């Protein structure tokens, strides 16, 4: 019934907005805190009633120094990149995976691709095209999930709310395990 979630991944990949949406059911359009803190989510996940504490983290450089304090006792990690940022995805196996395996060796990981609303967005496609990039594809996220040993790969959009609910239900399932 009481479970701990930690969410990690590159600066600006949409972690805080994802937690705010899960929690308050509305995307923050103007103000967004660096970290959304102290929130316990009530989740029903079939059978029990879970209280899922949501522990947000950050970088932007020095928030680096505190992040380690987030991992004691976690039950489930959401490890994020954004679908508008091929760069964010390479950081998964390069940075976030070693960091989390180090601090939380056997805790289940859900790999999440955030900003799914941008995958056909015109300005995004233009901006990436100029670098000979394109939005991350679902196949890529699934194979990264495979590679790093994740419990599963999911996509969502905090902006439209599509897929958010399912992220937290699967994380809750994972944490119960
Ligand atoms: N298009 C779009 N932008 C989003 C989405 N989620 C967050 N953003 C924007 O992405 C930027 C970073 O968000 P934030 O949650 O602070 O990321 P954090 O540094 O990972 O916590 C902000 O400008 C958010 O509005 C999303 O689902 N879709
Ligand atoms: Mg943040």
């Amino acid at each position: 019934i009481r479970k701990k979630l930690v969410i990690v991944g590159d600066g600006a990949c949409g972690k805080t907005c994802l937690l705010i949406v899960n929690s308050k059911d509305q995307f923050p359009e103007v103000y967004v805190p660096t970290v959304f803190e102290n929130y316990v989510a009530d989740i029903e996940v079939d059978g029990k009633q879970v209280e899922l504490a949501l522990w947000d983290t950050a970088g932007q450089e020095d928030y680096d120094r505190l992040r380690p304090l987030s991992y004691p006792d976690t039950d489930v990690i959401l490890m994020c990149f954004s679908i508008d940022s091929p760069d964010s995805l390479e950081n998964i196996p390069e940075k976030w995976t070693p960091e989390v395996k180090h601090f939380c060796p056997n805790v289940p990981i859900i790999l999440v691709g955030n900003k799914k609303d941008l995958r056909n967005d015109e300005h995004t496609r233009r901006e990436l095209a100029k670098m000979k990039q394109e939005p991350v594809k679902p196949e890529e996220g699934r194979d990264m999930a495979n590679r790093i040993g994740a419990f599963g790969y999911m996509e969502c959009s905090a902006k439209t709310k599509d897929g958010v609910r399912e992220v937290f239900e699967m994380a809750t399932r994972a944490a119960l395990q």
